[PDB]
């Protein structure tokens, strides 16, 4: 039977509440998609089907677009590519933004497909549109994602015969825009967007009483708090990094609401996250628009060069507990993981910790994520106490953020046993 339950809150909409007692790490719900697709930077380099990167990926050949890491993925992945195969190779060598490939197979599953477990509790049809809070400004750009979702799919809609009943594609790229989720692969990095419509119904906080986690295209959500029967259950929708201003910004422009959480009110935490000279920082928040942008299409060289330059600076410095300068460091070690550069990636990883005890309270599967890169660097050099303490770490918060049924809950069981080993001997 189902801990949670939809209800309709005071205030904002519908939400999720317990209907049992939970505890820390227990498991609530779990969701394949409605639909997903591989993100602009990571198309080519992760597998459309799991989310994982390979050296060498297969095309289908049809269309070229699509990519594989094995025949199994492409054999299983044709059934929900077919119809989007004939519209991506009809439109080469155009390629849609994100939200308009996802809300075509969005179309082509509500048409094609039988009814999904991801609509258990909530359906894409009941989601969120906030169209009577849309700016005008957002308006003309849903106008436009509908055009160019009319221009994608001609060669598989053509008229309303073939869509849902009484479908609006404005209503829903409103929904899409709302509703998405990034998806992230095992290391954090964003390779991919997708509707889970059940989990649609959790409200947003910025202290929040659950998390989700992805495991390829598959999302696991538990709890992170003790919550009482009837309690509301709520995931933080930001990035953690950010100051109230900034989440009031992208809680406004996506979300269409004003966050009355007591950080909110109190600018919790900003003051500690913009330590340092505002000329300073100002400029590497906007060198960080760059970086990112390069670390989201894997080019791990040009984003270590960039990050070399800041971090080593011949002029003024950051102190890392400044938001902009801790994301630096967190992409250079990125960066040096994926090139193989591990002790440069051990000393700002090491350089993240504290500020990331600080800005990730409680138990969040990004300092999970980060400690368990910290430690394995650690266990790499032959520092067994130190990579053990912070594997403990990484477990004592992954068990309860990723849990059993999360494979890299497995693959830190493994390191914890290795460097037990090897201090024991
Ligand atoms: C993913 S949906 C959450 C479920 C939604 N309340 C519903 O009725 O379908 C996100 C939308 O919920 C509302 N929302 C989420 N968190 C909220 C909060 N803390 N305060 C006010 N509205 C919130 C906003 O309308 C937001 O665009
Ligand atoms: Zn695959
Ligand atoms: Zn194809
Ligand atoms: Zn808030």
């Amino acid at each position: 039977p189902l801990k949670v339950e939809k209800f309709a809150t005071a205030n904002r909409g519908n939400g999720l509440r317990a209907v049992t007692p939970l505890r820390p790490g227990e498991l609530l719900f779990r969701s394949d998609p409605l639909a997903y697709t591989v993100c602009k930077g990571s198309r080519g380099v992760v597998c459309d089907r799991c989310l994982l990167g390979k050296e060498k990926l297969m095309r289908c050949s049809q269309c070229r677009v699509a990519k594989y890491c094995s025949a199994k993925c492409q054999k299983k992945a044709w059934p929900d590519h077919k119809r989007e195969c004939k519209c991506l190779k009809s439109c080469k060598p155009r390629y849609p933004p994100d939200s308009v490939r996802l809300l075509g197979r969005v179309v082509f599953k509500l048409m094609d497909g039988a009814p999904s477990e991801s609509e258990k509790l909530y359906s894409f049809y009941d989601l969120e549109s906030n169209i009577n809070k849309l700016t005008e400004d957002r308006k003309e750009g849903l106008r436009q994602l509908v055009m160019t979702f009319q221009h994608f799919m001609r060669e598989e809609i053509q008229d309303a015969s073939q869509l849902p009943p009484a479908f609006d594609l404005f209503e829903a790229f409103a929904k899409v825009i709302c509703n998405s989720f990034t998806i992230c692969n095992a290391e954090m990095q964003e390779v991919g967007v997708g509707l889970y419509p059940s989990i649609s119904l959790l409200n947003h906080s910025c202290d929040p009483n659950c998390s989700i986690v992805f495991n390829g295209p598959h999302l696991l959500l538990r709890a992170v708090r003790d919550i009482e029967v009837g309690e509301e259950l709520t995931i933080c929708y930001l990035d953690m990094l950010m100051t109230s201003e900034e989440r009031r910004k992208q809680l406004r422009d996506q979300y269409c609401f004003e966050c009355d959480c007591f950080r909110c009110q109190t600018q919790d935490k900003d003051a500690d996250m913009l330590t340092g000279d505002e000329q300073v920082w100002k400029e590497v928040q906007e060198s960080l628009k760059k970086i990112e942008e390069l670390k989201a299409h894997w080019k791990w060289e040009q984003v270590l060069a960039m990050c070399q330059a800041i971090i080593s600076s011949n002029s003024e410095r950051l102190p890392d507990i400044n938001i902009y300068q801790l994301k630096v460091l967190d992409c250079a070690m990125d960066a040096c993981i994926n090139l193989g550069l591990l002790e440069e990636a051990l000393f700002y990883g090491t350089r993240t910790m504290e500020p990331y005890r600080i800005f990730f309270p409680g138990s969040h599967p990004v300092r999970g994520v980060q400690v368990m890169k910290v430690g394995k660097l650690q266990l790499h050099q032959g520092m067994f106490p130190q990579a053990m303490k912070n594997l403990r770490l990484a477990f004592d918060i992954m068990r309860v953020t990723h849990g059993r049924e999360h494979s890299l809950i497995e693959d830190l069981i493994l390191l914890l046993e290795e460097c037990d080993a090897n201090i024991r001997a």
